[PDB]
């Protein structure tokens, strides 16, 4: 089942993964989008060293400047990697949600209102993955995970 790690936790928040995102782990978060949001993100985060940065398995950053957008990479080494842009979003300011990470062996689907969203192939083994960061303009009312 579900096992939230926090609930109302102030933003930006950085906590350590409690098991292994082995293949159909699932990450769930629930939010709210503020009315002045520019963006956010969610980290999938190599431990939570600031400085060497540590490396970002999966960046998960909503945009809503324009018609909005959703913007995925990775970090490793503290350099970017190429980014994958999903233009369908679900996303909107004032609108609360729920983004549903499913692990696969070789990607993670993402679902978010319980509509598939967007895919994104690892570039980093899933297993060296034991921290989760969230950043940016939003209100995040828990954060769990179904091992
Ligand atoms: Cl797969």
């Amino acid at each position: 089942n579900l096992q939230n790690i926090i609930y109302n936790p102030v933003i930006p928040f950085v906590g350590t993964i409690p098991d292994q995102l082995d293949p159909g782990t699932l990450i769930v978060i629930r939010g709210h989008v503020p009315s002045d949001a520019d963006r956010f993100q969610v980290d999938l985060q190599n431990g939570s060293s600031m400085k060497p940065r540590a490396d970002v398995a999966f960046h998960f950053n909503p945009r809503f400047k324009r018609a909005g957008c959703i913007v995925c990479n990775t970090l490793i080494n503290e350099k970017w990697g190429r980014e994958e842009i999903t233009y369908d979003t679900p996303f909107k300011r004032e609108k609360s949600f729920e983004i549903v990470i499913m692990v696969l062996k070789d990607k993670f689907q993402v679902a978010v209102n319980g509509k598939h969203t967007l895919l994104y192939g690892h570039r980093i083994g899933p297993e060296k993955i034991d921290t989760l960061g969230i950043y940016g303009k939003v209100n995040i009312h828990s954060i769990g995970f179904s091992f």
